[PDB]
């Protein structure tokens, strides 16, 4: 194959990073190509609406042989990468990191979208550098959230209702607690350099961990580790998603009750703006 | 306002049965005009694919400043018109109404549809006589069953997936059986005239009623019924959805092995069809 002329007139096309580096011919600035196969719909309507510092935007779109997303090129790579091999983060660069993570989560429930597909791999880093921007990316298993079914249900007399249909009605909306389970299994993973559930060294199956709730605990590990942010990830790592910290109740956790981190932040945050910072009206 | 210019090319227009009669030109024959005012998308996408004698057939549409429908007439009307008040069918019409709804929404699961408000309401009799052709009317609240998310994130390792997710694993694909508890609603009304959950001299909520499944059993209204019909009523109204009866269940319930009741339907399935009957190839 070849890529579509139309990609083609307006970039020059490079290296594997599918995704790959391409050079926007009119700036001559780098930018990320994520091929996928011929979903996309939903994904491309989510991220053309999506507008947060923490949240990667979509600068162009192709529909051809493939599917062709044109992004922000992230310089640091995956979050992945920096926690695979038993490698952890500095307790400082976590909270960092996590603080972001939770302002793109907070941001993405506050308008109605629970991305279902929260991992390092989907976290990407700005730079090479240990404090800098985290993007949340990977929109494709992510999900609307609007009027439902059971509302409208919920409207009409019960006669012919099921009774399961009323028993959900308890649990209803509590979707995007699946999202702050993930951050938690995340924050688990950059603090230990190990993750909670997994079936290296155990007896007991992955699914059974994960519905008991019973994540691996070694001491060792976890002494490096502060009580705070302990106690964040017990609190997101709660089986019941009713009882399950929010990503609001998270972010006013004492753990990110710290000033030099985010200032740190908002350092990072007007550095990157710096370009395109338009006079202001004084 | 006056009906689109289409629909008038085609159709004379008449009296309220909003549904109303009217008469295509072309044959003479009379139809039912189904004006929704300005989720008719997947309606008319259902209808159009679903091909059997207990559901009714769409014949033409129109998308003008509202929907309209044009649909098969039937001239007994609702089922409802003939259970309200207190009124009950003889226990031989039950069957022969019941066996065909039966059959329509073994037809419909079958094809991976789930109606979703089923109730006398949208319950159609074809003729005036006692003995008739039922359809299975208003696929509005329907639901196409497909590839699931679940089956999708079921696929992938589960090291970041939320608990209640893998819980949802043993329930899921019961969805179907929500048509299974209504029509056992609608099989205790048509055999006793009364609903089976109610608010009327009780003290227990209909909420409470239902996720309990504790209907009202009144011993002098059913002791003119028959225990088999009651045990088939007693089996669709189960509380569990994975025990509930399906359709395939119900059918071979002794109630329904009928071979009279059976040759009554297939006798007036024929006088239907003697008019549509192309010559055979002997
Ligand atoms: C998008 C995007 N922007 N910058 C990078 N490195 C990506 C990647 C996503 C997935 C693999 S690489
Ligand atoms: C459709 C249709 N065909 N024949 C009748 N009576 C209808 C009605 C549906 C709802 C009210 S009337
Ligand atoms: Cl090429
Ligand atoms: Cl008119």
């Amino acid at each position: 194959s070849v890529y579509p002329k139309a990609l083609r007139d307006e970039y020059i096309m490079s290296k594997t990073l599918e995704v790959k580096l391409a050079f926007e011919r009119k700036t001559c600035k780098k930018v990320a190509i994520k091929i996928i196969s011929k979903n996309v719909e939903t994904e491309i309507e989510i991220l053309k609406k999506l507008n947060h510092p923490c949240i990667i935007k979509i600068k162009n779109f192709f529909d051809a042989e493939d599917y062709y997303i044109v992004l922000e090129l992230m310089e640091g790579g995956e979050l992945f990468d920096k926690v695979v091999g038993n490698k952890r983060l500095k307790e400082a660069t976590c909270k960092l990191y996590f603080y972001q993570m939770l302002l793109a989560v907070q941001y993405l429930h506050e308008n109605g979208i629970i991305h279902r597909d929260l991992k390092p791999e989907n976290v990407l880093l700005s730079s090479q550098e240990e404090d800098c921007l985290i993007k949340i990316t990977d929109f494709g298993h992510s999900k609307i959230l609007g009027e439902t079914s059971l509302m409208r249900t919920l409207c009409g007399t019960p006669t012919y209702l099921a009774p399961e249909v009323l028993v959900s009605v308890g649990t209803a909306g509590y979707n995007r607690a699946v999202d702050c389970w993930s951050l938690g299994v995340i924050l688990f993973i950059c603090l230990s350099g190990y993750p909670p559930f997994s079936e290296h060294r155990t007896q007991v199956s992955l699914k059974d961990q994960i519905t008991s709730g019973k994540y691996n605990f070694i001491p060792e590990v976890w002494a490096e580790v502060s009580e705070k942010a302990l106690d964040l990830v017990k609190k997101l790592l709660v089986v019941d998603p009713k009882a399950r910290f929010t990503t609001e109740e998270a972010l006013r956790h004492p753990w990110l009750q710290d000033e030099d981190m985010k200032r740190k932040f908002q350092d990072l945050l007007s550095e990157e703006n710096e370009s395109t910072a338009l006079p202001q009206v004084l």
